[PDB]
């Protein structure tokens, strides 16, 4: 059986909310967020990892990522795997611009061996992964102005579609005033949503495509 409510923030597995600025780096923050969760669960240390390392060093056709022009969480993991590591944010800080890759293996802060993809649109599979594995990288349709008007409750705008466009991180789930939600960490800083988080409708026919492209890394 699975718990009714999960919140990885309570287990110390979620770093501070970051601010992506005008660089289309949502995919990089989503990936490092998922990897940060796994690092904490394995080593016991919570460390912010370098979204900038991903933005600078995976901007090539091998991966299909485009730096500040967008990218894919799975390809970010693949880069980390191929590269034999990723730096911490401390040593490779976020600049919100495309820069020349300057990865240094002496500052390796985490590694990745493989990544897992969940079945397309399966919110039950996502619930199990969030419950038992940790934070999960997801794509959502975050193109509706209502997404940025949200302050509280459970975001459930009927105009949302399954055509996804932003990467974010699911750090938990539960039920708020009778409405099932996924607890989503964004990368728009602490002024977005509820302290950087939005609760998005769960079990409502894969709303905003939240369970369409789920993945998480394995250290
Ligand atoms: C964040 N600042 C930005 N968004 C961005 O980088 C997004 C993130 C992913 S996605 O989640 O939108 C996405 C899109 C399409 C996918 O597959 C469709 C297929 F292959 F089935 F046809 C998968 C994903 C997912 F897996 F979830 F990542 C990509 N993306 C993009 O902007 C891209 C590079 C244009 C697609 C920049 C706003």
């Amino acid at each position: 059986t699975l718990p009714d409510t999960v919140d990885w923030r309570e287990k110390g597995c979620v770093t501070e909310v970051k601010y992506q600025g005008s660089c289309g780096a949502c995919w990089a923050f989503s990936a490092v967020g998922a990897l940060e969760g796994q690092l904490k669960l394995k080593t016991g240390k919570l460390i912010s990892l370098s979204a900038q390392n991903l933005v600078d060093c995976s901007n090539e056709e091998k991966y299909g990522n485009k730096g500040c022009g967008g990218g894919y969480m799975t390809e970010a993991f693949q880069y980390i795997i191929d590269n034999g590591g990723i730096e911490a944010d401390a040593s490779y800080p976020y600049k919100a611009m495309d820069e020349k890759c300057h990865y240094n293996s002496k500052n390796r802060a985490a590694t990745c061996s493989r990544y897992i993809q969940l079945p397309f649109g399966d919110e039950d599979a996502l619930k199990e992964a969030v419950a038992t594995k940790g934070p999960v990288s997801v794509g959502i349709d975050a193109s509706h102005s209502s997404f940025f008007f949200y302050k509280s409750g459970v975001y459930d705008d009927p105009s949302c579609t399954g055509n996804v466009n932003h990467g974010v991180l699911v750090v938990g789930y539960g039920t708020l005033d009778g409405k099932d939600y996924w607890l989503v960490k964004n990368s728009w800083g602490l002024n977005f949503g509820d302290q950087g988080y939005i609760r998005m409708a769960r079990n409502n026919k894969n709303h905003c495509g939240i369970a369409s492209y789920c993945s998480y890394p394995e250290i």
